[PDB]
């Protein structure tokens, strides 16, 4: 169940429009700061309970303020960690590719279609163990009323018609996979938004010969699959998971 909370049970706040949040009992929290049925999508989201997704811990709905208050991650996101002195082994980046796999199979099979799947919205704790977060609200409907086209498919690209897809978040993961092993953000080269939206859609894709850490030859193979400009051509998260995972255990530990 959701937990109702009251700004007084926090002692006080700031802004990391997400914040940190010190509760007088729970301890740290993040909080991300039509009456009635904004509390029933705080009760669906509150059922996303697995260990690679941030979990909704609760709601702050008072006269004025209205807040989603989660678990937090000690580190911050993916990008900032991986920037943060790159040392990041091989086997910590493969076991990080891994927890995302499962927390996307497990929001997909809850029937949630993620929609702003990228290194911002992967956060990491101080065992460099991650959870998938919807800090942008892409996820929600009524809460949501009240550098980012990097990791969008092309189908969604200058085509805002497309209804998005489980193949959608298949192709955010493969810009995030390269990410994780290029230490940052794509298209560094790119000039403007319209010419990087219509080489992406034309083709274009991250740079692979632009990772100067090694990076598997099964991996980058893996990559270019869920970048595919077909999403039918891209595989599922079970199926890249079923390849992926004993790749993993016998090459990575
Ligand atoms: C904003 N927010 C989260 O990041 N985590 C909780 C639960 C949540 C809702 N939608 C999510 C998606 Cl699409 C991914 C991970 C967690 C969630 C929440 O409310």
């Amino acid at each position: 169940n959701v937990i109702k909370m009251k700004s007084s049970d926090f002692l006080e706040s700031a802004e990391l429009k997400v914040s940190l949040a010190f509760h007088r009992t729970q301890g740290l929290m993040i909080m991300k700061t039509h009456n009635e049925a904004l509390l029933e999508e705080a009760k669906m989201m509150n059922r996303l309970r697995h260990s690679r997704v941030v979990k909704l811990l609760g709601v702050i709905i008072e006269e004025g303020k209205y807040s989603l208050v989660m678990e937090y991650m000690e580190k911050g996101n993916l990008m900032h960690v991986l920037k943060a002195e790159m040392s990041t082994p091989l086997s910590v980046k493969g076991r990080i590719i891994l927890e995302i796999i499962e927390g996307m199979a497990y929001l997909h099979g809850k029937g949630v279609i993620h929609k702003d799947l990228k290194p911002e919205n992967i956060l990491v704790d101080n065992d460099f163990h991650i959870k998938i977060a919807d800090l942008g609200l892409a996820s929600f409907k009524m809460w949501s009323k009240l550098g980012t086209l990097y990791y969008m498919a092309p189908e969604h690209l200058n085509d805002v018609n497309a209804k998005p897809t489980e193949k959608s978040d298949v192709y955010s993961f493969a810009v995030v996979l390269w990410a994780i092993f290029a230490n940052k953000e794509p298209y560094e080269n790119a000039i403007a938004e319209q010419q990087l939206i219509m080489a992406i859609k034309s083709g274009n894709r991250p740079d692979v010969d632009d990772i100067t850490e090694y990076c598997p030859r099964e991996i980058i193979s893996l990559m270019k699959l869920c970048w595919e400009a077909n999403p039918e051509a891209r595989p599922t998260f079970p199926g890249i998971e079923e390849k992926f995972r004993p790749f993993y255990l016998s090459q990575l530990e």
